[PDB]
């Protein structure tokens, strides 16, 4: 769970792609040449023989701050303690010389919102002629941010920004949540600045975390209802879509208000009557009153495939 004392072969890394920028820095789509020698050093690596091993590097920037500096070695041990299939691992850091540097899988398919909105549903023949995708597999994909997001509660640790954009795409629809940040140009429209405070990704958050800024495990959950949503939706639409930024801002104020003045996001379609109102129980006004992630799993495990 500490830290990894001894570094990755920084010169086993060989340079790709560009994968993204941040604050800190730029991810880097790397090479690791002859990574059958360091598997023997786990650096636990998923070498499948007769393909190349290719890895996600996070950089730091060369001419980082020393409190930059500082904070993404505090990312390194958050990083260290995550040990879990459906969350993004570390395979190993370079951290006892410059670039500082995290070491993850690479995940072939990209960000799950742009990858479910290339996707058809499956019955739907109003293709491109083009990818589709099962009602059971879609509700797998939910399934394993469920079950991400359990375990990042048992932690104790709050992601706090929960959305498809901050989940990766691997083979055969296998999901790891992320947290990109909020740069991506891509996903600018989906973080508002909230008076007095911070840009936040004010649609997916509950209106305790808008009016105050309290964010904990149940606000996780909130979250995941509204991403639950963009699944069942395949990403075709923003959540509130309809209203204005303000209007989003407005209706917390309606949430704490509890007068009935206050929309919800309605069922998707492809969501079976049954899922949605376990979605609403998500969005429920009481803390405690929402559902556990647990119980969030099970049911998209289970009931949902048959309902
Ligand atoms: C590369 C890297 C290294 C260490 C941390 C992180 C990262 C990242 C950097 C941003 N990032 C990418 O640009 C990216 C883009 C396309 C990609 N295809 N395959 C891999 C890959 C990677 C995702 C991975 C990250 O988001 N984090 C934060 C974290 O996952 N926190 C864990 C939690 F979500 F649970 F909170």
């Amino acid at each position: 769970d500490g830290p990894p004392r001894v570094d990755f072969p920084r010169s086993r890394l060989r340079f790709k792609e560009k994968l993204g920028e941040g604050q800190f820095g730029e991810v880097h789509l790397c090479e690791v040449d002859s990574p059958q020698d360091l598997v023997s050093l786990d650096f636990p690596l998923n070498v499948r023989k007769g393909h190349p091993l290719l890895v996600a590097v996070k950089i730091l920037r060369p001419d980082a701050t020393k409190n930059a500096r500082n904070d993404f070695l505090k990312e390194v041990k958050i990083m260290s303690r995550l040990k879990d299939p459906n969350i993004i691992r570390l395979l190993g850091v370079c951290v006892q010389d410059d670039p500082l540097c995290m070491i993850t899988d690479y995940m072939e398919n990209g960000d799950l919102n742009q990858f479910l909105s290339a996707h058809q549903l499956e019955d739907k023949a109003a293709e491109g002629a083009d990818p589709t995708i099962s009602y059971p597999m879609l509700l797998h994909v939910a399934a394993q941010i469920a079950s991400g997001m359990r375990y990042l509660a048992t932690l104790n640790f709050v992601h706090r920004d929960l959305a498809t954009r901050n989940c990766l795409v691997g083979e055969n629809f296998t999901i790891k949540i992320a947290d990109f940040g909020m740069s991506r140009n891509l996903y600018a429209g989906d973080y508002y600045r909230v008076q007095g405070r911070a840009v936040l990704p004010i649609r997916w958050m509950a209106w305790e975390c808008i009016l105050m800024g309290k964010f904990t495990t149940a606000s996780d959950v909130w979250a995941f209802g509204v991403t639950l949503w963009e699944v069942l939706m395949l990403c075709r639409a923003q959540p509130f879509g309809q209203l204005t930024d303000e209007q989003v801002i407005e209706n917390a104020g309606e949430f704490f208000r509890d007068q009935g003045r206050q929309v919800y996001l309605s069922r998707p379609p492809a969501c079976p009557q049954g899922l949605y109102e376990l979605m609403l129980r998500c969005w429920s006004r009481e803390s405690e009153q929402r559902p556990p992630f647990s119980q969030l799993h099970r049911f998209l495990a289970e009931d949902a495939l048959n309902t």
